């Protein structure tokens, strides 16, 4: 296989928020046939941000995913060629962001163009006021469309004083070559901040991914 035990990553995500450009860059390693990654981010452009920075972390690669035998790996099968996806993220509050990444690899490097947009979100919502805690860490579900591979999942930010922030995320992946497409299957993420600067210029985060029946 071209996927290593492990692999490097390299990013660079531009974008804008209620109208507030950024430009975020990262660097990072990962394990993805154990479906374990760690990324350090900058804000190159834009800084301080003036929203939640949560709202970003799951457009900063499926790849990292555990899958059993027996169900296809979509996304590991892509390689060395890429996948891209398209996201839908709609909040509770009439928020709304839409996302893009294209992958590539390079030898033992994976490397994302990420565009994120967002607008609509309350001048005094959560989001915009940053009292987002973390990402609940609910079971997404992937599927087959047509031969296109698509995932959904209900997730939830918590909030400051014990509430929830409901967002639903629509993506649609592609392959730039035809692989073998899986069955309808799910995947658990855990996605969490590992450590921040004060206004979130620097950020370690960490995911956990792995897919199941």
């Amino acid at each position: 296989s071209v996927i290593k035990p492990e692999m490097k990553i390299k990013l660079r995500m531009e974008g804008a928020v209620n109208g507030h450009k950024f430009v975020i860059e990262g660097e990072g390693i990962g394990k993805p046939y154990e479906g374990t990654q760690t990324l350090d981010l900058t804000v190159e452009e834009g800084a301080p941000l003036p929203f939640s920075y949560d709202i970003l972390t799951p457009a900063f690669n499926r790849a990292f995913t555990k899958y059993p035998e027996d169900i296809p790996d979509y996304f590991k099968q892509a390689f060395p060629e890429g996948y891209s996806w398209e996201r839908s993220m709609t909040y509770e509050d009439q928020g709304i962001c839409i996302a893009t990444s294209d992958i590539t690899m390079e030898g033992d490097c994976f490397f994302y163009e990420i565009r994120f947009d967002g607008t609509n979100f309350p001048p005094n919502g959560p989001v915009m006021q940053k009292k987002t805690l973390k990402w609940k860490s609910p079971t997404g579900k992937m599927y087959v469309e047509d031969g296109v591979l698509k995932g959904d999942v209900e997730m939830a930010l918590l909030l400051e004083g014990g509430g929830h922030y409901r967002c639903d995320f629509k993506t649609t992946y592609k392959a730039k070559k035809d692989v073998r497409l899986p069955d309808a299957h799910e995947v658990d993420h855990r996605i969490e901040i590992l450590s921040h600067d004060k206004d979130y210029n620097k950020v370690r985060l960490y995911e956990h991914a792995e897919a199941r029946y």
